[PDB]
């Protein structure tokens, strides 16, 4: 529980669900 990468479209559209 550490999705800071979720609130970035260039991490949530690599990966597949990291959020």
């Amino acid at each position: 529980i550490r999705d800071e990468c979720c609130s970035n479209p260039v991490c949530r559209v690599n990966n597949p669900h990291v959020c």
